[PDB]
């Protein structure tokens, strides 16, 4: 079986991590390190194998975990995730993987020469509304897909109003999301369009952000946040040559962890019927279609089931390296000059 | 009772213009001009008192002939005791308009742009919820005119017959003349079939400062159609789907005077959803205007006749010029600012 | 001011005829016949311009009543249509006659005469009916290859008995649904049957599927059924260019049950739920699914007809072509046990 | 021509009351008095033939004026209603009429003496969602009514949380509008039932009411408000032993005013159709009816239209003086004991 | 032996292998029941003394007895539990439980209390409210028959008032042809509203046998509706599919207690405060309002 | 475990993909003369044997039919039994359980459409009532029976002297049920699946079986979510109780299994006579006909 061990005890580490773990027979949850040790939080996974630590080296020497998940502040990310592989273990780590393009690939050079697995934490790859559209294009028969709008809108005015780095804005903390799961389906865009702003106060951090990735001439995939969307638009837009895919409701496996609900119970990450997405395609004999699909089951822990796999079955990674870099690439650049800009993308020679 | 010509007599005229002049009994068409005359088509009209010539002198003709000669036909009635109302594309360039305008103002006549889609249904709604503004600071809209017409534009041509030309004067000048002139563009034009051909597809979006941002957009590969109308404001949305009937009314053979004529369905009646100052949410629907392009002709006679200030301010018509040209002054995607 | 008499003051007259007679000035009645009066529903229009008579002849042998209503009883339409017709114009409720003859004789009858003689076809007036005509005309779809029109309910138990073949479905409510399908395609080049009572053997029709072929391409249908849980369109109709699908039926007949009069404000109006909707593609290959509003139906149009063809002489509203072929299809139903087939 | 006047310029002056009266060509409005005037909502009036006083009696000496409306705080109603009774002149009070039954009585019977009409402002006769019921229950096509349910919710949780007096919680302010209407259509109830309290906090002023009004042993109608309802109930329910008729959605006057909107615009009054209420009945042969029923035009300038035609031409008056006692009498008792109470109604004898 | 006994027992048995019954000579009508380990049908007594007295009678004897409460495993009220018991609509400040008809002219003859609509359907409302909410400190009553002034009561409105804050209604009506939703539930962050009963029922008429597929299955169409709001005050609106729905499972929880000893499905204090209630709303012509004491037993 | 054999290839959409999950069961040869690889080769691929030798697949268990019949071998047109695989539908299988169950009480009415909009897409055996008439008249003479009469509508709204694409079936089945088969080329607007209607109430269908639809598309069989209807399609039923209430609810669709037939006597002998005996007698008088049956 796996032994992992943890880095942080935060939000996201008892959200969603832990609570998708205590299902996974083959992973065992050692060791997690915190800077302090909250009695109240500890103890319902003391009363397991968990240890819990405030010494790092603690858990970097030893020899029995096999890979750690990062999940602590941002400024914090590049130096542990490059400890830890100096250590004979593998990391995963929460956005973002690296604060710079640069370092990222460092990174990943290092891992390969440690001969570790090395990748960034991207859970949303299994939301039900993705694994949805996945299956859509998988399947082709919507034909040769030419456009594709992804939105992750709230109405919240008000919500941000303080200047910041551009880390910890929209566009960084959820369009790496959407931006990864659509470059892990198509691969890297030949250019990149930015709108990334605050619409609500000039210099503050972004909360507003329209991204188009040009894949040749014929596609564009969308990746648009909003925070003042009063009535939303799709989860999900697709068009093809053939026809479109609609796909209303977002997944609900974030509102269900919110809600005390864990992935254990019945109907977890189940979609409602209302709000499967609906298919309109014209087949070889110009046929008209109009169904609904069922959505897939949007479960998070699948990507502790595909670094299962990757480790004690050197399975293929889940996040290629091309995708994690390619990620922070267009993420960076997006701040190269003011919005609205433009941002051509080489070839990756790694 | 107002008194025009029309120099042309295409699909255009027989579909946009004079079928709704039949019913303005304060405006009468003595002449219809064209190089060869079409009896088939001109009989109805001619059995009216319209009459046909091939050359020629008589206070306002409409040009509708093949969109190159608009600018030469153009200054060449102003040259004449004449107001114009041209038919899109309303000149070649930027400085060509100006011009026309300078001419215009000077030569003691009206020139201005034929925007009847100012007169959609649909925009009438957006225009509508707008104005009352309960949907607060707008930040945001996006107007569509898609087609799902896969293999329709397949071919090599200039700039001046492409869909951003075309369909695309129509959404941006309807949509400037409710925000004004953009602070800077951004240009996505191309042929998401044929890498060369004349463009069937563009993204479009003028951008307001921080706040106001519209998007314009064209597709003929949407198989389930977009919402004519996207509206976000600090306060709420509008939701419009639905394109104005007039245009399939149109060629259904369906005439203006007819019943039910330019009426948008219930079903596509657009939703706006909003919060009042109290904090309650509101959702019901906003019965769509009436469409009717004959109003264009009804706003140009108090422009003309009654001194009134015309539909299309000139502003207008030149920044709308301005952003269709400089779409093609770089390889798109590109950006452009725009100065004032 | 054309003046005009009954025959009967039963529900029909009191419901389809005189409510809307009430706002048509150029009309008036002077006389009504019934066998029995009742002051209560008498009085009300007592209070206005008009006899109550319980002698026949009092209104057959009139000098200014020009025109009469027959609303009485089926099994004596043909009959009384003779007495006013051997004197001074008719306009009979359905059913007219019960055969071809008897309805060829009347109408020519009545032309040796000088007096107009149509039937009573108040729902070539129902708004759903309105809308299929307004879309055939305007031709959107194309050639019209199909038609379905319905006229169904929910009674069990309803029709037990037996009767004449006027008493029956195919007559009462076909000759509405087959009427003014004709009138607007035309006399038919053959005509299919199945015509029973799917519920007692012996009992008078109360179930109907007629189809009416006009060539090779239209194909109009026409169907009754009193055991239909979930209602099948209004009105279905297939083109070569798309589709109309209409449910919901004319509200005037609710309306009016439920004590609204013609000249109340929305009578008849139909609502948007119910509203047609098309479906079609244009000379472009586009489609486009949008809704028709139903437009206004109103019963007392027919009178309004029979009323320029009485003064003005206009053009008779039902004409003498669709009358004898509407009885001619109506009549060879039961030449042969069903199913059937028959010519013309 | 009726010629009137106004004891004050407040909020339910400029909103429910002038933006309608600039349309009735045979009503003019001479004189308005208030104690301060503001120029600037005070302007677009004296563009027309209005005159604004802070002189009270410059306006009830006015031979001119034949009615005033008192749209004034409410602790001044009993007071000025009197006071401009007491001169031969008509009333139009807006809510509350009076404080007590008693003083109700006598407003009206000093009415009566002195020759004017008495009678308390209630607009909310004319709100579509209303007469939509009301012209159903007329045109009797679902049978004897048993019962009907009348809704006035919203989702404001902590809006309301102060102690106060019983004429400022929802029952008096609320209450009086959905009671008033549904008693004017069927009468005075032999009994009522109270449910009044604060949902909330306790000792607060009462946010919440459920009051029953029984009228013998067939029909019931319920008046129902509460400040904690997410998803809205239908604003009208009706079951009649025939059928019912169910209305979701409220007039939208008060929005559209509220935003700016005013009377002559268009569209105003107007129900979306997508709210018309729905009847489902059986006729006498048996048969199923389910059809929508376009909402009347919601005009609350009709109250006005009804004042004139009273005042002028002599015609029965719209809120009757029974309607009025009763209004003030039920909304009185719900306070006579503590909630949940029964009240027994006794014939009135005015 | 005959209607409840042959539709709401049996078929749900003859897939129980731990249980076997046979015999039959315990769903005497409800004229008779308390004179007869008891397993009484509802109701389960006529009178409140009668109940606590046919209950601690059958604690003497060693034996378990508990009334057939099989309607707390309808599925709408199973939705509206599973919502509840996860909160996210906060604290609930009410709740509306319907059970009507359009059956004009149904009842209009004279009869006993004990077979009226608020004896023999409000016991099935007013039961699965209770043991969610426990017991009440006031109740509401609204009990007559709005056909005939003096036949037995074919109508009910009943309120349970739970302090200042919480409020739930139990309503009959034989005369309603548009249907209220089940079961209508409001708190501080949202509310749920479900329409469509459980239909096991319709299923049990219709000939279909829980041993077979599809039995009890509850459409989509009918799936009830959340609304609310989450911590970041976003709306959220969502179905929720309804918790399959088996009458048989009020055995599992009997057998659960005869011959493994679990808890007893319905407890004591609960079956007493249902019979309370009910016969309370008697005890003065309606409408009337009745304070609740505290129990014990 | 039997051993089968295809008498053909191509087939290659409503056969092939279904067995590949029937254990108990394997192909062997295909008899095709001219087994071009660029095809056949998936299943070449596969533990199968592309031959092309007529006794090489005539001999070894289960007009061109008689020689497969005439040896040992058992065969299946499209134990001798016909291919009827859409009584495996969706739909189909919807129509059929309410039947069964009944609570609608008598059946008296029921439409089956398959309908389409190829404007232009235009013997007997060609006809559009025989290749696709049979499926949908098939199912329905496998639910109730043999009819008494039968009336025809068989022509084509296209072109005057063409094939039939276009046809309206009534199955008379005494005085009181009839099934009506219905099919156009030139539907907009689609009908539903299926209507029928009852003594207690009605259950109308929209939506067909997605099994095809699947199979054109690129999904298999094996694969997870194959067949299964959308609720928005689901099934409605309005029926009253004996009670007298009204009740409507969904009826959530049976999932639609063509290889069922396989595991397959099912096609009943009379069942199949009959099948062919109205597709014939339907063109015998010109239309529109009728036609008694003993």
């Amino acid at each position: 079986t796996l032994t992992m061990g943890f880095i942080g005890f935060g939000k996201s580490a008892n959200r969603y991590h832990l609570p998708y773990l205590k299902t996974r027979n083959n992973i065992k949850v050692k060791t997690i390190f915190v800077r302090q040790i909250n009695e109240e939080l500890a103890a319902p996974y003391e009363e397991r194998g968990v240890y819990f630590t405030t010494d790092l080296d603690e858990l970097l020497n030893d020899k029995e975990i096999q890979v750690v998940t990062i999940c602590t502040p941002a400024h914090t990310h590049y130096e542990l995730a490059k400890k830890v592989i100096l250590a004979g273990k593998s990391v995963i780590v929460e956005k973002p993987f690296c604060d710079t393009v640069e370092h990222a690939k460092e990174l990943l050079a290092l891992g390969r020469e440690k001969g570790v697995v090395v990748m960034p934490y991207q859970n949303r790859r299994f939301d039900g509304d993705f694994l949805a559209v996945k299956q859509v294009v998988e399947q082709g028969f919507l034909g040769d897909i030419i456009e594709i709008e992804s939105h992750i809108d709230y109405f919240r005015p008000g919500s941000i109003t303080h200047e910041a780095p551009k880390e910890e804005g929209s566009f960084y903390s959820l369009g790496i999301h959407t931006m990864d799961r659509m470059i892990s389906l198509f691969g890297r865009p030949n250019t990149v369009t930015y709108d990334i702003r605050n619409n609500e106060v000039e210099g503050a951090v972004d909360n507003y952000f329209d991204v188009g990735l040009h894949y040749g001439n014929q596609l564009k995939i969308k990746l648009k946040t909003n925070h003042i969307v009063a009535k939303d638009y799709p989860r999900f837009i697709v068009h093809g040559t053939n026809g479109s895919f609609i796909k209303y409701g977002e997944d609900q496996q974030e509102n269900d962890l919110k809600a005390g609900i864990m992935p254990e119970s019945a109907g977890f990450g189940e979609d409602s019927p209302m709000y499967y997405g609906i298919a309109k395609y014209r087949n070889a004999n110009g046929d008209w279609i109009e169904k609904q699909i069922k959505t897939p089951l949007g479960d998070y822990g699948r990507f502790y089931d595909a670094a299962y796999d990757t480790i004690v079955n050197g399975a293929p990674k889940l996040v290629k390296d091309e995708e994690a870099v390619t990620n922070i690439e267009i993420l960076e650049n997006g701040f190269a000059a003011p919005s609205p800009s433009v941002y051509k993308l080489e070839a990756l020679h790694l």
